[PDB]
């Protein structure tokens, strides 16, 4: 019932590594599921994700060439139907009402998107909108100083806890958000 939410690893022609402190934490997390918003650094990243959990879901980001990734996925965890997509498709970008439109078309309680490279948890009308930011703090035109980040969710029936992990000025920070 622990879910890693992660993505936006890779931007073409730019290098950026996952912090090793993140890898060490997640390899010992007993993660049940990975929900990945896409933009992997090739098979290397997919192998990493497959070591973290038994069940891995990855959607197609705008830089992905890996064959066979779907644009959207819906996954049931606890009492939550969870929609997953990279989010560059949601126009105008990251805009609350456009996101809400996709959340209703996918019939989900939680909508997970990326593309902005800025981690954000937001409850809106009893629906949840989650963005883990970029695991590598990768470049984005939309953000000047992105930081490496990810989310762990703890789901117990209708209980939802989000742990927001970021790497700021060389030190890890975590913020816990509780929803019931």
């Amino acid at each position: 019932m622990l879910v890693l939410v992660i993505g936006d690893f890779h931007v073409p022609h730019r290098s950026a590594a996952i912090p090793q402190v993140f890898l060490d934490r997640l390899n010992t997390g007993r993660i049940q599921t990975v929900l990945c918003t896409g933009n992997l650094c090739g098979k290397e990243t997919y192998d990493i994700l497959r070591t973290l959990a038994r069940e891995v879901h990855v959607v197609k980001g705008d830089f992905d060439e890996m064959q066979g990734l779907n644009e959207t996925e819906v996954i049931k965890i606890g009492n939550f139907k969870i929609g997953l997509m990279h989010g560059h498709q949601v126009i105008p970008w990251g805009d609350r009402e456009a996101l809400a439109i996709y959340q209703r078309q996918l019939d989900v309680d939680i909508l997970i998107t990326g593309h902005t490279h800025k981690l954000e948890t937001k409850e809106v009308g009893g629906k949840y909108f989650l963005n883990p930011g970029s695991a590598t703090g990768a470049y984005s035109p939309l953000v000047d100083n992105p930081v490496p980040s990810f989310m762990l969710l703890e789901i117990n029936d209708s209980e939802l806890t989000i742990y927001e992990y970021t790497l700021v000025d060389g030190s890890v920070k975590c913020e816990r958000v509780d929803f019931n």
